[PDB]
């Protein structure tokens, strides 16, 4: 009935959306949670012997569990299963993430969760996709695997190293397509009221995100080199450079901008040759016989200068440019206190947490952060008693060890 | 009328959906060009004397800008703005990626596409944010200035040796969250009939992105080390190591892992010590005296293995790894072969195309490729006549230098 709702502020444009997920750790739960951060209801589901792994963290999660609410519940025994079910019947999107279709295999398959909800979005979260081969779809799934599988961790790092992207990166691309994609399907509900059940791969994710020269490869071309310590692999004075005091990155692109760099770094008899011709706007690095040259004389001149100095030059020339800068250097940054990019909220037990503002900006629906993240069962007794359960329902529950209620 | 739309075929969650892009190279267009994966109708705006930077790059726009529907028009001058601003009343949402409120400036504010489209979702996608300092708002958008601006670059990279993550990652995450957030604010008009205007700072992206252990800083820790060529910060025989033929990836987590490991590696005799208790399921490298020498250990053996070797090896011991695959190796890969990860299509000049299929998977919508990079202009003509112009209005743009048609 109308006084069987969780109670929270109605804000954001996903305000009276019902999420649930299902799912530990980054990929999955960060999709659940971004429904959260713009307004929906989240319910996020724990194991009732064992928490969700996130938990050891020490400070992460007061951001990554926010807005939420906790229930503790065993969705595949049982009462337990029974209630998920039931849960179900009432739910917009159910998130979960799982080693490849580990709840068909487990009796909770699309068929069934659309038995209890024909309308249901259906997002699963895996590395190797809900079908493949027996070899890899059944897999467990890694940030770092993600990386490895997909052509992303090879195009990363220097020369001579591989690196993968940092932190997590795989685990952020795969939870917010999630996002997408479910929040896409979502559109589709609102018109035919038939649901959707949606298959992302982690792989497949960072893919498609390393494909501006993996294309070349794909068509008769090459792919491209590793950046040398953070430079770009085909243009000389584009990317990351040593300044006297720290790191700037820098795009020498442009004719005025290439003449009096040049000028500057002591390389103005190269400027109307036929390496570099006049009216040349981008250094070819490879290509021009100049290439190594250019490089030696730029990290000369910006290894003698500071940051500000080489930020006042370079904005004399329209050469863009940003100080690479320090964790410790954001909160001061005056961009960042205009826009309250850093921001803080109360915590569940009564302290001012410190971290990222919700983002991005919605004009006339912003997002807010209402509550800290909840312990462990915190809201299970709202929620089963919201579905239909008596009290005595719910004990019995906790008894065979299929709930958790509150601490 | 209902002869007036244009011919594409129905498929996807976003079937029927409007979506206008505004914007150049990556973040805005992959943000447009997403729906377009999905289903929706999306029209690629170009300026008339210039084309979308883009289309210089050889292989990638085949990919990028695949599925689009192509208009060429100048929106901020005269019977350009007027046909913009018609275009605008029928359209579900528009995205523009700019630097910073620069629409605002040209006098198309949001209260200005309101009034043609009082439903309309907006989306503003910029380096530095639609509002803030003097200083920083309007600062040209780069994919290595957010990274650096955002406290990503330098948690990114080698110990002695901060990189960017590759290729253009904060266009990928700014623009994913812009397709997202987007599609969240659509949620909101099927419901109140009211708009939203959406803004996207790649900074605040970024941010977000890089808080794992960045919150410890913000809360009273530290923020972590850099990774030791692709060695996680913190935990020992967990991320990058090099073997015989090549790189793998691992996970050294568990008690039997662990304990198996070390035999292997010639460091049984650190197994039930006070170090290494019974029972222990990660090491902390730093925390743990052993640290050090359990990764001399561990890359001795893995040097004189290969990968099939160290696989195998694994496998038994249920320890998680992948090998780093090269770019040539994916195509041919069963999991990549069963699931058509990598599919071809037809350029609109009559080749085959070779690249990521869609993603992610939807079942009962699934993506499609229902055609290949248009022209410059290819589809103005059409567009136009179907919000009201003329053969003769369309002729008066074009020599006006206010539109171009086809090639």
């Amino acid at each position: 009935s109308h006084m069987d709702h969780l109670p929270m502020p109605k804000f954001g444009p996903l305000a009276g959306l019902r999420v649930v997920f299902s799912g530990i750790e980054i990929a999955g739960p960060f999709a659940g949670q971004m429904f959260a951060e713009w307004g929906a209801e989240v319910i996020w589901i724990e194991n009732v012997a064992w928490a969700d792994t996130i938990r050891v963290q020490p400070n992460y999660p007061q951001l990554s569990r926010r807005n939420l609410h906790a229930l503790s519940l065993n969705i595949f025994k049982d009462e337990g299963r029974e209630a998920f079910l039931k849960l179900m019947e009432t739910t917009d999107i159910f998130i979960e993430a799982s080693k490849g279709p580990a709840f068909a295999r487990r009796g909770i398959t699309d068929e069934v969760l659309w038995q209890h909800n024909p309308k249901l979005v259906i997002a699963h979260l895996s590395g190797f996709g809900q079908y493949g081969t027996e070899e890899y779809t059944n897999l467990p799934a890694y940030n770092t695997i993600a990386q490895a599988f997909s052509g992303y961790l090879i195009q990363n790092g220097d020369v001579d190293q591989p690196m993968p992207a940092f932190p997590y990166t795989a685990d952020y691309f795969s939870g917010l397509t999630a996002t997408t994609a479910a929040l896409a399907a979502l559109h589709k509900v609102r018109e035919t009221g038939k649901g959707e059940s949606i298959d992302i791969a982690m792989y497949e994710v960072m893919l498609r995100m390393g494909q501006y020269f993996m294309m070349d490869y794909f068509n008769g071309g090459e792919m491209c080199p590793r950046m040398s310590k953070g430079k770009d692999p085909y243009y000389a004075g584009c990317g990351l450079y040593k300044c006297a005091d720290g790191y700037i990155v820098m795009e020498l692109v442009g004719i005025t901008q290439i003449e009096e760099c040049f000028k500057d770094i002591g390389l103005a008899h190269l400027l109307g040759t036929p390496e570099i011709p006049e009216g040349t706007q981008l250094i070819h690095r490879i290509e021009c016989p100049y290439g190594p040259l250019v490089e030696e004389k730029l990290d000369a001149w910006l290894a003698t200068h500071t940051i500000a100095e080489v930020k006042e030059r370079f904005a004399e020339l329209n050469i863009a440019c940003a100080k690479v800068l320090t964790v410790p250097e954001l909160e001061s940054n005056p961009q960042y206190v205009a826009r309250e990019s850093i921001t803080q909220w109360q915590t569940m037990d009564g302290r001012t947490c410190k971290g990222p503002n919700i983002m991005p900006k919605f004009k006339n629906n912003p997002g807010q952060i209402w509550r800290g993240m909840p312990s462990h069962g915190m809201d299970t007794a709202a929620i089963l008693k919201n579905i239909g359960y008596s009290e005595n329902d719910i004990q019995e529950l906790v008894s065979k060890g299929l709930a958790k209620v509150e601490d």
